[PDB]
């Protein structure tokens, strides 16, 4: 049986999509760029901060120096961090808390493998820190998803090989990263984004210990 489960944060444990959206909107409003509405924000989901900022500047063909770019990116982040002060246990996705409890009572290691620079803060706000055996520090890994580095680091941090682990993710790049780490992916979402070759559940309420055991056996 698997010895560890490696969790991404966003799209598995929770999301902060409304807060990122409000941050970018607020920034666009500040600088007088029209177009940054909910529909447009779909093009920013899971995209890097710098790429998201450039997409917004492009709406107005707007040209900016390195330092100005840096400052607008900082401004959006400051926005975002202020807004996530309201994250709470109610932000935990369906099924995850019970999964965590069951994993822990069966002595299965639990690790975070998230690019989020606010991972530990977010886990504290959701009251989930006591379940985590480790949090892979995204600042200490050479390469980001779909590179496997973060999943390797996470499994190693809890004393296991990735081949002993299940990885849970909602993105194609995450699922690839899990695959190449040597852990077993189980995706949440749809095959059109994630691929046909891995097990997928429609939502996180399907992530149960019983189900992860059935996948591992199979
Ligand atoms: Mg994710």
């Amino acid at each position: 049986m698997f010895k560890a489960v490696l969790f991404d944060l966003d799209g598995v444990i929770t999301d902060t999509a409304e807060y990122h959206f409000r941050a970018w909107k607020a920034l666009a409003e500040e600088i007088g760029i029209n177009g940054v509405d909910r529909q447009f924000n779909e093009q920013l989901k899971g995209v890097s901060r710098e790429d998201s900022l450039q997409k917004i500047l492009d709406l107005a063909d707007k040209k900016v120096s390195a330092e100005e770019f840096k400052e607008l990116a900082k401004r959006k982040n400051d926005n975002y961090v202020k807004m996530i002060q309201d994250v709470s246990p109610a932000d935990v996705y369906p099924g995850i808390l019970q999964l965590l409890k069951d994993l822990r009572s069966n002595k299965i290691k639990i690790a975070l493998a998230s690019a989020s620079k606010n991972g530990p803060f977010l886990l504290e706000r959701m009251n989930l820190t006591g379940y985590f055996d480790a949090i892979a520090d995204p600042a200490e890994v050479a390469a980001s998803k779909p590179a496997p580095d973060i999943f390797i680091a996470a499994a190693h941090a809890v004393g296991v090989a990735p081949s002993e682990s299940i990885g849970l993710e909602d993105s194609q790049a995450g699922i690839q990263a899990i695959k190449d780490s040597g852990a077993l992916p189980i995706g949440v979402g749809r095959p059109e984004d994630l691929g046909d070759d891995i097990v997928i559940v429609p939502d996180t309420s399907h992530y149960t210990l019983e189900f992860l055991k059935e996948v591992w056996l199979q």
